[PDB]
């Protein structure tokens, strides 16, 4: 790849050199390797979470009696796990021969935690078998160990899919980079009240912006629109997971 | 027990003798054995199922694409299974020594099917592991085999709890008899629109009458009021099962 020409930045004013943590450099290398290896498309969608939000907030009591804080992430994890089982091409990697897909029969999902030293993505194993408060506890633990440098490399491995949630900071949508060898990543942004047509008038519904980046060698455009559509459907009524 | 004095019924008019199917006689003996062995109390409650009903009816599409009819029974089964795990004394039997309870670590639930030849109670095994449409299919199959005399004795055994639903015929409530050695049975009657106080006015909510009979040697009055209260809570928002 043609390199970027060096510039003497000090010709234009005062500069200062700060160094990169090894964690940032590892991260830098991994993203650029994904970038050049995966042809990326982002599919955007927004889900109606008015009812999900009401549930979240009502179970604040239960969650606190169990010591966890029920946020939107355990709900996101549960729903993507159900869906990764319904649409198995999202739960696979491209074989090194380029001629086969390795479909995984397990569902472990990573989630982005941004710490001082860099971004870490802890992995929760067998998300499909854990409950909303179990996933809530685990997420919280892994996030804390990630911030406190106590996260052993074991827990950063063998994920099938990544969720990256920035809803707690802001933004309308973003285009995340697929953490290869996984084949998709779900970006989640800030929810806001939007007017939604009820067939007769605009009702305010709470809308969650979803941004699915995927590896289009493996997942074609229609399979991906169907994944964010099913996800939007499941988050609008999470009871559909029960059937 | 003092016998009932024989009466010549033909002194008062014309009589006719029809006989009992062996199935009815078996049933007769089992109920009278339960009646004299179990001191019975019925706890009545009613659950708000307006939202449950809306869900049921929306998933009519899915249910039909899967060949099952989603009725209230799979929902009842799923919720009691969750609860039989939360409150394990309901999932046990009294040891023959009268001094111990055998707590079962499994959840199989029977449901009353009334056929021409008598009442049968098929058992669905490990209700706690099956989904709403799985339970829907299984219930339907067992009911059909029960009506067609093709139900092998294997499937009438080892239940932990019974549900008896008469909501499809009518009634406000009833007092079911515990099928000993189980320790409780849930009677379900007809749902109707009732006025329920919202703190300010009466709102129409769809109410399901629940009638829990139990063996009060094993389950005391407060444990039983708490079981129908948790059940009413779970049916008002079945998403609580997810956490």
């Amino acid at each position: 790849i043609p390199p970027i020409p060096p510039v003497d930045f000090a010709k234009y004013g005062e500069i200062e050199e700060v160094p990169m943590t090894r964690l940032m450099q590892i991260g830098a290398t991994n993203l650029h390797r994904s970038w050049l290896n995966v042809p990326h498309v982002t599919q955007f969608e927004s889900a109606d979470i008015t009812e999900l939000e009401a549930f979240r907030v009502a179970q604040k009591a239960v969650a606190e009696k169990a010591g966890v804080k029920l946020t939107v992430l355990p709900l996101l994890l549960k729903a993507c796990a159900y869906l990764l089982k319904e649409l198995p091409d999202f739960n696979s990697s491209l074989a090194p021969s380029g001629q086969a897909l390795i479909r995984k029969k397990y569902v472990h999902i990573g989630f982005a935690v941004d710490t001082p030293d860099g971004l870490l993505v802890p992995v929760i194993r067998n998300v499909d078998q854990k409950s909303l408060l179990q996933l809530a506890a685990e997420a919280a633990e892994l996030a804390e160990k990630a911030r406190s440098k106590k996260l052993g490399a074991d827990a950063m491995q063998g994920a099938c899919f990544t969720i990256s949630s920035l809803g707690h900071i802001g933004g309308t949508a973003f285009t995340p980079i697929v953490n290869a060898p996984e084949v998709a990543i779900l970006g989640v942004s800030k929810a806001s009240m939007q007017p939604v047509w009820d067939g007769k008038a605009f009702q305010p519904r709470l809308m969650l912006p979803l941004s699915l980046s995927y590896d289009c060698r493996v997942i074609n455009g229609a399979a991906a629109a169907r994944f964010t559509k099913r996800l939007g459907d499941l988050l609008a009524d999470i009871r559909a997971i029960l059937l």
